[PDB]
């Protein structure tokens, strides 16, 4: 009954879908996905950040007006969430009105508890560095002209600007972080959040006037508000604030954010300090994934290796939260193994021993052996450790304790050589061949957030009901003899 609040960053679309935006989400649909098979009423959002100026001239560069052009680009991320599978219960875009007014609303929240004030942003700047300095980091040279440190020259400029008083949350962010833990992972990137905190934060430009493509500020509508306000307020917009009796505010704070190592402390300090500020409670987690490398398009990937090759790829080989590489002969390596041959050929050839041995119906075990319990109770296990590995974001380690148990029902199966039992004691071999899909089938089950079109398929040819393929159901409602099976066919086919 109880409630989950899942989000992954909204992506930017000014170029097309890369691999990143799709590790982020399919990452963050299976923690969603483990969630509602785990008995939690789940709310998973993904969406796009479509305002700025980069958008206005690539809009302009196009001769089409910037809503259009968000319109057209976002297009290709949507259909990115579908080929994914992705279960999302919503899509925000920042440009519907819906963010509008909820930014409107939480800038305003924030002007009434005293934290946003109308200033200036001068200081020194190198247009070849990119880059702000204070004075002391420069010095005037024979040239006349100011430099960098860098050794390049730097100006001043000056622009107009709203604030938000990010110098009064120093101390509570510093609370925050001593009263939970958890509130930004993996641990490193919570010695980065403390320490950046820490060294004393200024006060933050929140507003622009160069462009229009953009949230008017209220009340200085030739100011519009900057990325900050912007694109995390989304969190919250998807959930229909500010109205507070919207039925799905009861999620808020959102459980998780999943977000990428690049954007830690847009949400660990800047999204924490608006919400205090704003009089709302915080998320209890800000999760930073790390980055993939090839050691290209994800639509590309999925048509050649298949969309659950992909998604088991990518969460099986790299630990959630660092850096990671992906390569073709890996890919197809790695897939083969686990999926083709480990997990997807048990099925075939233990099951094809069903139908044509067993008349195509679940044989009817008799005793358990030490090896029997043995096989059974690790895939118990698994169910408990995945768990515990869900609640710190640690995918691969999830993966890796169910993929043991497939990897030690191969070696349990061979070892009981169930064909030469055809003859000497069928009986035995019905047992082995019913502890074998009894296992197939918790398996089945608890991969159903990784990979699941094809952990469906699995659970189809096992002839499970679909009400009784929650989590609960692998204590709760093991296989039952005599009951027919379709014929099976390969649900992982190795790769071409
Ligand atoms: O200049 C802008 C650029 C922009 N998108 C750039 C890419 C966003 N970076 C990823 C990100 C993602 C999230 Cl969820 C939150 C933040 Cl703060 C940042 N978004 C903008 C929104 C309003 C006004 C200006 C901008």
């Amino acid at each position: 009954r109880e409630k989950y609040y899942i989000t992954t960053a909204i992506a930017y679309p000014n170029g097309k879908p890369h691999i990143g935006h799709a590790y982020e989400l399919i990452a963050t649909d299976a923690m969603a996905r483990f969630q509602r098979l785990n008995g939690m009423d789940v709310y998973f959002l993904t969406g796009t950040d479509e305002h700025g100026i980069k958008m206005l001239q690539s809009a302009r560069k196009e001769g089409i007006t910037p809503r259009d052009l968000a319109d057209r680009n976002t297009s290709a991320f949507r259909r990115m969430a579908e080929v994914l599978n992705s279960s999302n219960d919503d899509y925000i875009r920042t440009s519907e009105e819906r963010h509008y007014k909820a930014s409107q609303a939480i800038w305003q929240a924030m002007v009434a508890n005293g934290d946003i004030y109308k200033g200036g942003y001068a200081g020194w700047y190198s247009v070849r560095d990119e880059a702000y300095y204070g004075e002391e980091e420069t010095e005037v040279r024979a040239d006349g002209v100011r430099y960098g440190p860098q050794g390049t020259p730097v100006e001043w400029v000056e622009e107009e600007s709203y604030f938000f008083r990010l110098s009064a949350y120093q101390d509570k962010l510093l609370d925050l972080y001593e009263n939970n833990p958890g509130f930004i992972m993996p641990a490193e990137r919570r010695n980065e959040i403390v320490s950046f905190v820490k060294s004393g934060l200024k006060d933050l430009s929140i507003s622009r006037t160069t462009f229009d493509w953009g949230i008017p500020v209220p009340g200085d509508e030739k100011h519009v508000m900057y990325v900050w306000v912007d694109a995390l307020t989304n969190y919250i917009t998807a959930l229909g604030y500010p109205d507070t009796t919207d039925e799905r505010w009861a999620y808020w704070p959102a459980n998780a954010h999943i977000i990428g190592k690049d954007i830690s402390r847009f949400h660990a300090v800047y999204w924490p300090a608006f919400l205090m500020s704003a009089q709302l409670p915080l998320p209890k987690r800000v999760f930073a994934h790390g980055f993939l490398f090839n050691r290209i398009d994800p639509f590309e990937l999925v048509e050649r290796y298949g969309l659950d090759q992909l998604r088991y790829f990518l969460m099986r080989e790299v630990p959630f939260g660092q850096d990671g590489s992906y390569s073709h002969e890996a890919i197809v390596n790695r897939t083969n193994a686990d999926l083709a041959n480990d997990l997807g050929n048990l099925a075939q050839r233990s099951l094809s021993m069903i139908a044509k041995n067993c008349e195509g119906k679940v044989p009817q075990p008799g005793a358990f052996s030490e090896a029997d319990k043995a096989i059974l109770d690790q895939a118990d296990a698994a169910l408990e450790t995945a768990r515990k590995a869900m609640d710190d974001q640690a995918l691969h380690l999830a993966l890796g304790a169910i993929f043991a148990v497939v990897a030690e029902a191969n070696r349990y199966f061979a070892g009981q050589e169930p064909w030469a039992l055809r003859k000497t004691d069928p009986a035995r071999m019905g047992t082995v061949l019913y502890v074998t899909a009894e296992v197939l089938r918790r398996v089945g089950i608890m991969v159903q957030p990784f990979i699941p079109q094809s952990a469906e398929k699995l659970l189809d040819i096992l002839a499970v009901p679909a009400d009784k393929r929650q989590f609960a159901d692998v204590l709760a409602s093991p296989l039952a003899g005599g009951t027919d099976l379709p014929a099976p066919q390969p649900v992982f086919p190795r790769y071409v």
